[PDB]
C-alpha cells in the first residue's frame, strides 16, 4: 500500500544450487520430489493467507519433513515444535504431499545400508 508495485509474483531464489547442497546428505529421488511439493504448496497457501513465504515454512523445516517422508500426518506434525497454526491447519494437505512423493519409486540408484546395534545394562 504505501510503496510496493504490484508487478509480479516473484516466487523464486534463482534455483540457487545453495539450497539444495546446503548440507550434506543430499536429498535422493523422493526426498527431492517432496522437497519440490512442499515449496509450492507454501507459496500457494503462502499468498491465501495473505502472510510471507518464509512465515508459512522456513528452509531447515521444509527440509527436515522432506527428508523425514512421514506415511502419516503426525510426523509432520512433530517435524516442528512448538508446531504452527498452518501445519496444523492444512496438515492434510502436508501429509497428501509427503505420499506423493514416496508413491513414486526410486529411479535408479545405488545404495548402500546395512547397521546393527543395541544394549541392556542391569544392576540385579
Amino acid at each position: 500500500g504505501s510503496s510496493g508495485s504490484s508487478g509480479k509474483p516473484i516466487f523464486t531464489d534463482e534455483s540457487y544450487l545453495e539450497l539444495y547442497r546446503k548440507q550434506k546428505k543430499h536429498l535422493n529421488t523422493q526426498q527431492l520430489t517432496a522437497f519440490q511439493l512442499l515449496f509450492a504448496w507454501r507459496d500457494k497457501t503462502a499468498r491465501r493467507e495473505d502472510e510471507s513465504y518464509g512465515y508459512v515454512l522456513p528452509n531447515h523445516m521444509m527440509l527436515k519433513i522432506a527428508e523425514e517422508l512421514p506415511k502419516e500426518p503426525q510426523g509432520i506434525i512433530a517435524c516442528c515444535n512448538p508446531v504452527p497454526p498452518l501445519v496444523r491447519q492444512q496438515i492434510n494437505e502436508m501429509h497428501l504431499l509427503i505420499q506423493q512423493a514416496r508413491e513414486m519409486p526410486l529411479l535408479k540408484s545405488e545404495v548402500a545400508a546395512g547397521v546393527k546395534k543395541s544394549s541392556g545394562p542391569s544392576s540385579g
